[PDB]
């Protein structure tokens, strides 16, 4: 058999009012959730959170929800995101690179959202159950 779930990714970023002592001159958040009535807690051990090279601590980990990071910057940049599962073979993740745009300075404000749909092909029972919690569906 083969379950199905759902992640959303995605991103707010806005102008700051005052830029930070350092002068980054946007706020921004990244986050993974599930669709609404959805639980991926279930099935998620943890997301990390890679940021840009010049962050303390670029290795941002959230092993409850909400699965976000919140920071300050110039400029956009990739970020990889790790999404572990509590699942015990393979696949024990899935890797996404996540494009970090920031609003051009005039712009409204970003907000997107980046849909991604995992098929699991013959997961084990356990794993299998975890998923159905989660709200997965058999195809």
């Amino acid at each position: 058999c083969t379950v199905q779930v759902r992640l959303e990714l995605g991103h707010r970023a806005q102008l700051r009012k005052k830029p930070t002592t350092e002068g980054f001159t946007h706020d921004w958040m990244v986050f993974v959730r599930g669709p609404e009535q959805c639980d991926i807690q279930h099935f998620v051990e943890k997301v990390v959170f890679w940021l840009h090279d010049s962050f303390p601590k670029p290795r941002r980990v959230c092993k409850e929800p909400p699965y976000k990071v919140e920071e300050s910057g110039y400029a956009g940049f990739i970020m990889p995101i790790e999404v572990h599962f509590k699942n015990k073979e393979e696949p024990r993740k899935v890797c996404f690179t996540y494009d970090l745009f920031l609003n051009l300075e005039g712009n409204p404000p970003v907000n997107h959202l980046r849909c991604e749909k995992l098929t699991f092909n013959n997961p084990t029972t356990e794993f299998r159950y975890k998923l159905l919690r989660a709200g997965g569906v058999m195809v």
